[PDB]
């Protein structure tokens, strides 16, 4: 459905050489393209790039945490419930939706007890993962998700595709 | 120059899906309504492999690993589908309990229809917390849980008052 | 007007060797991609590509009755009138149309004859040649047409195109 | 490396017919919705000569070879037309019969239509057989019928008794 | 709004040689393809292109009178007001028009004045230009604008873009 | 072969002007409707450089050469706007005077609408003959006129009998 590839970040580590596609030759082989080494920007193949520095050197801020990879944006979003504690809250992170619930009681009475309660969600398959964004808190209650964010939009649509191995499942924008 | 070659990975991006024009037509501009299709042909340009499920193909199971990946910054568990692709896939991460659940059409005739299911079901409080533990599917179906096995780390594991307290909270450590 | 092209015929003898695209360059001339070498999948110029193990390669099983080429699938369509001696079959082929004239008499009469006759036929300027298709028989009066098929839709529409020099007239499907 | 090329072809594939837009429309992907078109373009990525016309197109009049091409399996017989493209020709086989029908519009007037014809007929029962003899045009009009001067092989041919009746069936040989 | 390259003018000076590309490639440097250096006709890039013969090439006849250039047709369009001197005749040139006022009295009076005047006119935004067409006359009242035509019919509108350096400037057809 | 490149300006036709669809639809292909768009992709083929407003960007000022261009065939006079777009920019050459009007929509707002215009005026009759001077932008709204000082060379400057009249039309020469 959704027409999205992260074509500036596919662009960025060819160009920072003496030539932005001997970084695809290099990395491909080395000049032997009748045997098929690639001209690159519009004409390109396989990222099959198995030699590691190409897969580090757009973001060494990913860290390199496992392997190919080539790497991606970071972001947060903020299921910020502004009550309670954090023993109050309950998170859940599922496919295109991410929930939060804030469940406490105010006040116990000769009668029984006074509940208040929250329910802070989002439907954001372009931009919540069961996966390549983690999550934090603050005392307030505050739950938050946050890291290298996600960049799929795929025709498929259950899409958290990145063992720790963030491209091919970079291939979109923030929608 | 100094001679060198990869080469049998050039099939993959011809048919890394089974080749679809509403495929190319996800990856190869921008979204824009006079922006045309480019969306599959032995006249493109290249033939790109940049999209989630084409990375991920030739990893298949990705790697399968399923422990030891233990007490560090990724832990690590593998939620085995033997074979289902991605959109009859379906996980889910709620406290204690790491889930996936599968769905398929298997086949279908006259008024009936022919459901299979994988359900590998979990529960691991002292090893997943849903703020830190994350979920990646292979394109055959293979689902791993990576991550810390420590931010929260009490029982349900919902104690998460992990940015203030923290005796507490890491008194159940990495464990 | 039919959108049809051999794509997998193609593609299929540029890959059987250490590179897919060698196997255009070194029919091209050899290693001067300045000069002009193509690297192929989807950046390809002229079938010059006159060396004739090219021609040969994909289908040998064509024979080389010819040259350039570069061969084709094979089939055969059934014009089995069920009844009588091959005698009584008469046939034509005529571009779009090929068409079978079954031609009995039953029993003559001191009145006069007795005919029995059969018009059996296909329009299928995707399927059948005046050209590419021989033709057989079995003594039932079952007349078959036969051999290295027609696989050409043109936007012209007056396709026999192959005097037993398949490729281009191979650049369709089944349709 | 060795070095060698091949270039006066690359011409071709830009203007092999006329280049309108629905031509490459009708090669360059897969006949589904989303498909796009590719039609022509200075942005295209090949230009490629793989369609029947075009590899027809420096055969010109598919080398006019009209004889000697004799009593084996290739019997070749050439139906020159001198100038005419392949919609305006029309090829038929009928038992003892090959014929090439051509007719163009060369002219248009006020309420006038000005048609030229060419009509290159045979009668030659001994040399042609409709189930065998098979039938070939170049772009420049000239059609070749090719293949054994021999299956059925009786006067209209057709005695077609040929995979059970074989003594006389080949009485007359390959004559 | 206008589709509209001079995609003939562009193919034209790339091929006067041995090669159809090595005319891209010796003037952007010379065979560095793994480096970048471009296939040209349809995978083309920057037209950098600065060693100058590339530009005087197909027009050495629009004198190379600036320079980048790559040249131009040529053409005029007549303001023939067929009446009285020059002296008469004023002009005036503007984007998208072109106009001249013929402003001549053809007789006094005792009474006053007997005016005979013109307004001829072009709204041609494709054609004339307040540059790249200088202009002339004839005795007769007869105004010409004439030289290197316009071909420009770009999107934004205002496109007299050439100081005597034709290219990109080029870029339509006579419309 | 014996080994040189120039690369810094392949960024240039990925983002010339600001890469709408549009754009690239203006410039790819021919003018028919079967035509598609080839409109802005990673996947294009080339990027290309050939249309007017950007061969005029690495100009930007187009030299910004305001005299000295003097006497000759090519006096020349820039017309300064220090910044604006070609369509917000719109000149006029009148006889005696050359001027340009631009005028931009500087911000918006509520029902209120800020206007910008530069006007640089001139009268300069000895100096700018409109049959002879030509008026060329650059993509930051600089406007050069350009060419002879010289055709018609009186007054107003309008005595233009130019092919005839010879001694009074040159009596004020190239001054």
């Amino acid at each position: 459905m959704d027409i999205a590839i992260h074509h500036p970040w596919i662009r960025r580590p060819f160009f920072p050489f003496h030539s932005p596609s001997r970084l695809f030759d290099q990395f491909f082989g080395e000049h032997l393209l009748e045997s098929d080494l690639f001209p690159t920007s519009t004409s390109l193949s396989p990222f099959y790039l198995r030699p590691p520095s190409f897969l580090r050197a757009p973001s060494w801020f990913d860290t390199g945490l496992s392997e190919m990879r080539l790497e991606k944006d970071r972001f947060s979003v903020n299921l910020d419930v502004k009550h309670f504690s954090p023993e109050e809250l309950k998170v859940k992170v599922l496919g295109d939706v991410i929930e939060v619930h804030g469940k406490h009681e105010e006040r116990q009475d000769e009668h029984g007890f006074i509940s208040r309660e929250f329910h802070r969600k989002y439907r954001i398959p372009a931009d919540v993962d069961p996966l390549t964004i983690t999550s934090s808190l603050s005392s307030d209650g505050v739950l938050t998700v946050n890291g290298p964010r996600k960049q799929v939009s795929g025709p498929e649509r259950t899409i958290p595709i990145t063992r720790e191995e963030k491209p091919a499942v970079t291939a979109a924008p923030k929608k």
